[PDB]
DNA sequence: TCCTCCATCCAGTCTATTAGCT
DNA sequence: TAGCTAATAGACTGGATGGAGG
């Protein structure tokens, strides 16, 4: 016979595959008979071999072993030898009779059969021994008797104690192993064939489906073929014409969204293309989603020139894939069904977004349209009315959009006249992700099929990158879908827009691009109003988005978006809640809280996360309206404190628009605050720092090492091992870019530097030096104590090279043996409550909240002890005033807002007094007198700490310190004393504490800190009760009264 | 130009508890 | 079973980085 089509193909693969590799899987449908194949593949292992070639062909059944001796031998184009061992001579028979040598069980047998067919005159090309599993070890019983090994071993129906026998050369010995079966999967699971290190990788495969078709969320496998495409592009890259218009591909892709894109990414991009190409045939079954789209023509394009080049689409391993969606689509809202798994299932995984909730999408919408109604008269289905979702993703803010359209037609105040005009010319949107446009499109076609259209109005774009510059094509019908868009007058922006502020430093792929034309918009209205100097947050992207909003919307128009809600209260925001209001007429704002980076009862009020574990920011939604007008108006409602994730959308989904909630009339301060607004009497108090007769001449902040887990540590001898690595690798780094001279940027540099955070922890100064060519020496005498959170003092390794930002404390703590007293304080907008803590010591910025302040008793001179205040006494009455309850009540605004002032109260002298006891008591914080209740009982003296804990949650009675150490009656009021927003017990049970730098894989153990094993314990107990004295000294400072 | 240094807000990820599994 | 793994609920960090002023 001839050997099939697909024979060959299998035939080709197995040698191809058995080249490199010993072992093979070999999947047909039974239809095809690959017991036929398995010979013409024995041939060509027996062509290349030049000898005789010996064969294993093991079998289970008796049936099967009589049907493949004979069904060989008839279709054998070679000299065979057959073998048959069996309990049954008639097995080896066919009419015929002893075809081969005799069936035989007798290894002693089977052995001199062999010494038989060497010791003829001539010997046939190959031996075929053909065997049951259940006999197996007479072949060891041979093997070790005197019998070559197997140059090819074959098992058939290989879903299957001696079954097991083959494997293992120590059993059988042999060099290769092909295994064949039409169903390597047995029908929960009990067998299947995925290697076990045993079956090995599979080089061919045939579907009951293919073959039909033939006319005859498991995927790992994606990297491969991909890893396959990439590859052979950036080889045949290299001045092969390819590379001449792939290359003007990557520029016209470099022109629709980005320069950030190139040959690796643009590549990248393409095989996405191809691997889902075959996907969204299969779900469009009758009419082609493909051929009618741009960037599928564009991809779809491109391909064809590589394809003539001698490359193909490497995606024959994902047929079976392709097969069940053929199957999962076949004529059939369900066919929506399809593309929510079909997303979850295979996209997710495959090559790894936010999903909006619908009850947030469809409130906007609402909300939107009632707006377009009560003010303009208009509304959303006008003919001069146009709508843009700038970051579409999903299109969900569309999908969403057309549903309500349908809600009206049905309701009877639309006609699908007026809706069909919109889906078609008076909707746009846009994805700057492939995969998101694709899927964007179809939801949007999909969806309208209620009422086959597709969509006209998505674009693929960057609509950033869009207004940048308006300077060949490819993708150019795509453009031009924005090009005619760029001209209508937008009256509603709508949707979801990216939130970025930056990264952390050395995932180096990440960096908010550079929109030069964007930026300046944002540098001549948000960061000009500003009164900060810090304005990192104006840039993020939520704020940029709303900026090319407020560029693009017309002077009759709407935005309605869900975004991080910071801007509400936040200080760099003062200057954009400025711009708003002149900008914007009526600006509703909702405040849906779940700011999931504080702690303790802040966490608790903020509440559930809208996005849920998709972003831990502040949510609000902000809908601005845009007419002509005198009138300015601000309107703003708080979602209220402890509201669950779902409480939330209950709301959202119970009033649907802004027509529904009572709204609080806002009139902006001075200081453009809309909320938390500040006592402009408060002003009259003494400045406390920067100001004329101020308290303070000089306030430092926390210091800010960019690297703690490198650079801070309990151990002194481990900070100064570990800097050591690190300014050895460093310096390695270095000495590598000497002998490669470039021009080298503070930026450049990443390319040519290791990124690996085991080694070291990159930050922007750093990296300056590491453009130039800088060194260091250790320097054993920059290790010193600090306090690096409340009533936790580390070893810091303060050196102006490896810390980011060491602030004023060279003036403040010149050495490691310097004096000086410094107040810390919470710093300019925690949310947490204003706390304050003496410290003896150098101070993280993270000693109180995530700015700290602090006002040093001393500033120091190096050509020089200097006050920087009067005198004790008025040091240590500020100290005394921060504890004031009263103080602290009425003026939270204003000590969240910015730096303390003191006013000249009534019994000053008292003030004095209690502030020397205060910082007496929290300077001798490690070593005080336990409280009289408090018992402490231990089992075995094991003083070390892994992590201690309370016995159930919220049992503030006991702590057990570890396994061997338990205390207990522990007052329960000794937690209302709170530095930030945490108790300072508390800070004892997170400081102290056995934990490793995940990233860095640097060891932090607090047993090594202190020389005396009852440190610790020491400390926690002294704790409580410089909790219990504080609060006791809180309530015996006078009643709060002005004008001593 | 580029460096020094003030200033401020971050589109989840880890651990702990409870319920299952052979 | 003893003591794991899986499902579910709870808790909440260190640092990047624009721009004034050299």
């Amino acid at each position: 016979k001839k050997l099939r089509d697909y024979q060959q193909t299998a035939k080709e693969n197995a040698l191809a595959h058995f080249k490199e590799n010993d072992r093979g899987q070999l999947i047909m449908a039974p239809g095809t008979g690959k017991t036929f194949t398995s010979l013409k593949i024995s041939e060509a292992l027996s062509k290349d071999k030049n000898g005789p070639f010996k064969v294993l062909y093991l079998v289970p059944s008796i049936q099967l072993l009589t049907q493949t001796l004979r069904g060989w031998n008839n279709d054998t184009e070679l000299t065979i030898t057959s073998m048959a061992v069996t309990s049954d001579r008639d097995a080896s028979r066919g009419k015929a009779s002893d075809i081969g040598y005799p069936a035989t069980t007798s290894s002693k047998k089977i052995l001199q059969n062999w010494h038989d067919f060497e010791s003829l005159p001539k010997q046939t090309d190959m031996l075929v021994v053909f065997s049951t599993y259940q006999s197996i070890e007479v072949i060891g019983e041979a093997q070790k008797e005197g019998f070559p090994e197997f140059d090819f071993i074959i098992s058939d129906e290989a879903h299957r104690s001696a079954f097991s026998k083959v494997h293992s050369n120590n059993n059988v010995k042999g060099l290769k192993r092909m295994y064949q079966t039409a169903t390597p999967k047995i029908y929960i699971l009990l067998s299947s064939m995925d290697d076990e290190s045993k079956y090995g990788e599979v080089f061919f495969r045939m579907g009951f489906g293919q073959a039909v078709s033939r006319d005859i969320n498991w995927s790992k496998d994606v990297a491969k073929i991909a890893e396959r495409q990439i590859n052979w592009i950036k080889n045949k890259l290299s001045k092969d014409p390819i590379s001449l218009e792939f290359k003007k591909f990557v520029s016209s892709l470099q022109h629709n969204i980005n320069d950030s894109i190139d040959e690796k990414q643009a590549a990248e991009m393409l095989s996405q293309h191809l691997i889902t190409k075959p996907i969204f045939e299969a779900l469009f079954s009758e009419y082609s989603f493909v051929n009618q789209n741009p960037v599928s023509q564009a991809m779809e394009s491109i391909v064809s020139e590589l394809e003539k080049a001698g490359f193909a689409k490497e995606q024959e391993n994902l047929e079976p894939l392709y097969e069940s969606v053929r199957m999962r689509a076949e004529g059939i809202e369900d066919k929506q069904k399809i593309i929510v798994t079909l997303y979850d299932k295979f996209f997710k995984t495959a090559f790894k977004i936010v999903f909006t909730p619908i009850e947030v999408v469809d409130f906007i919408v609402h909300s939107v349209d009632d707006v377009l109604k009560k003010h303009f008269g208009k509304s959303l289905a006008s003919k001069d009315v146009h709508i843009l979702d700038p970051f579409t993703g999903t299109g969900t803010f569309i999908v969403r959009t057309l549903t309500y359209l349908k809600e009206q037609m049905d309701a009877g105040e639309i006609s699908l006249s007026d809706i069909t005009r919109k889906f078609m010319k008076e909707l746009h949107a846009n994805e700057i992700v492939l995969l998101s446009y694709y899927i964007a499109a179809i939801n949007i076609e999909a969806t309208f099929d209620e009422i086959y259209v597709p969509f006209e109005g998505i674009v693929l774009t960057d609509t950033f990158e869009s207004t940048e510059t308006e300077e060949d094509d490819y993708f150019g019908t795509n453009d031009e879908r924005l090009k005619r868009q760029q001209e209508v007058p937008i009256t509603a922006i709508i949707g979801n827009p990216p939130y970025s502020k930056g990264q952390s430093n050395e995932n180096d792929n990440n960096k908010n691009i550079e929109y030069p034309r964007l930026f300046k918009s944002i540098a001549d209205s948000y960061v000009k109003n500003s009164k900060t100097t810090s304005v990192l947050g104006m840039y993020d992207s939520y704020v940029l988005s709303i900026r090319w909003a407020s560029n693009r919307l017309n002077d009759k128009g709407v935005i309605g978006f869900v975004s991080n809600g910071s801007y509400i209260d936040s200080q760099s925001a003062d200057g954009l809640r400025k711009s708003l209001f002149k900008e914007f007429n009526h600006l509703y704002i909702f405040n849906l809280r779940g700011d999931q980076r504080t702690q303790g009862e802040t966490s608790r009020k903020e509440g559930g996360k809208i996005f849920g574990s998709g972003s831990r920011t502040s949510i609000a939604i902000s809908i601005l309206v845009k007419d002509d007008s005198d009138n300015h108006e601000v309107h703003y409602h708080d979602i209220g404190d402890y509201l669950t994730r779902d409480d939330k959308l209950d709301i959202l989904r119970d009033k649907e628009s802004i027509l529904n909630i009572d709204w609080e009339n806002i009139s902006p301060d001075e200081n453009n605050d809309w909320i938390n607004q500040r006592d402009q009497n408060y002003l009259n108090y003494r400045p406390l720092a920067d100001e004329n007769g101020s308290i303070f001449s000089v306030k430092d902040i926390g210091i800010v090492t960019n690297r703690d887990a490198w650079v801070s540590n309990f151990s002194k001898i481990n900070v100064s091992d570990n800097v050591q690595i690190m300014i050895k690798n460093y310096n390695l780094e270095v000495d590598r870019l000497e002998n490669i001279d470039v021009k080298l940027n503070d930026k450049t540099v990443v390319d040519y530097v290791t990124n690996d955070e085991r080694k070291i922890s990159w930050s922007r100064s750093l990296k300056q030096r590491a453009a130039r060519r800088e060194k260091t020496q250790f320097s054993h005498s920059d290790i010193m104590l600090a306090m690096y959170r409340p009533f936790t003092k580390k070893y810091l390794y303060r050196n102006r090279f490896l810390n980011e930002n060491v602030r004023k404390t060279y003036q403040t703590f010149p050495d490691k043996n310097s004096k000086n007293l410094l107040i810390n304080i919470s710093g300019q907008g925690d949310k947490a409550d204003f706390a304050t803590l003496i410290s003896e010591y150098l101070s993280d910025m993270h000693v109180i909240g995530g700015q700290a302040r602090n006002l040093p008793r001393f500033t120091y001179e190096t050509d020089g002890r200097t006050d920087n205040i009067v005198s004790d006494d008025e040091f240590y009455y500020v100290y005394g005033v921060l504890h004031s309850s009263a103080y602290r009540k009425r003026y939270a605004n204003d000590l969240k807002k910015d730096l303390p002032r003191i006013p000249l109260l009534k019994n000053k002298d008292k003030y004095v007094e209690i502030g020397r006891k205060l910082s007496d008591l929290h300077l001798n914080y490690e070593n005080q007198p336990i409280w009289d209740g408090i018992e402490v009982e231990i089992s075995q003296p094991d003083y070390r700490v892994k992590k201690m804990k309370h016995p159930k949650k919220g049992v503030l009675d006991t702590i057990i310190y570890n396994e061997s150490i338990t205390i207990k009656n522990i007052p329960e009021r000794a937690y209302e004393y709170v530095v930030n927003g945490r108790p300072a017990i508390e800070w004892i049970i997170d400081q102290y504490q056995v934990k490793t730098d995940k990233k860095s894989g640097i060891t932090d153990d607090p047993n090594e800190f202190s020389d005396n094993p009852k440190y610790i314990l020491n400390l926690l107990l002294s704790v409580i009760t410089v909790s219990m004295r504080t609060l006791e000294l809180i309530e015996e400072l006078p009643e709060f009264e002005i004008q001593e």
